[PDB]
RNA sequence: AGCUUUGCGCAGUGGCAGUAUCGUAGCCAAUGAGGUUUAUCCGAGGCGCGAUUAUUGCUAAUACUUUUCCCAAUAC
């Protein structure tokens, strides 16, 4: 259903991002700055300093291709 | 036929700051740089290296003596 999008980022990540976007057609009309935020959770900070790694991160950030880099 | 807007040049008159200005046959960048806030939101340069009075040129301040003239009879 999506060869290239699966090639870039696995299979679970692509499935989750189009499921949250609403299909390939709905995801195509979306800019990159919003695809970067597919799956961003509110992540209430309990004393900490927005060091929660999910202030503006979604399924793309937690994909293994991005997670296999130094944290900075 | 004046009035007026935008961008770009050439100037003139000012004001402001020298912890900043410039370079980039180096790299990356609207096929997306960078994202601290307004993130299903914003939207351009950034990094490394190099020059330097933290841009670069001038102008001025830090001294007076060479010469070149000389003595003599109305006499054995």
């Amino acid at each position: 259903i999506a060869p290239n999008l699966s090639i870039i980022i696995g299979a679970s990540t692509a499935a989750k991002i189009m499921g949250v976007a609403g299909g390939l057609t709905n995801l195509s009309k979306m800019p990159a700055c919003n695809i970067m935020l597919l799956g961003a959770q509110r992540k209430t900070l309990s004393g900490f300093s927005s060091t929660s790694v999910l202030p503006h991160t979604g399924y793309i950030y937690h994909s293994d291709i991005v997670q296999s880099l130094p944290p900075d």
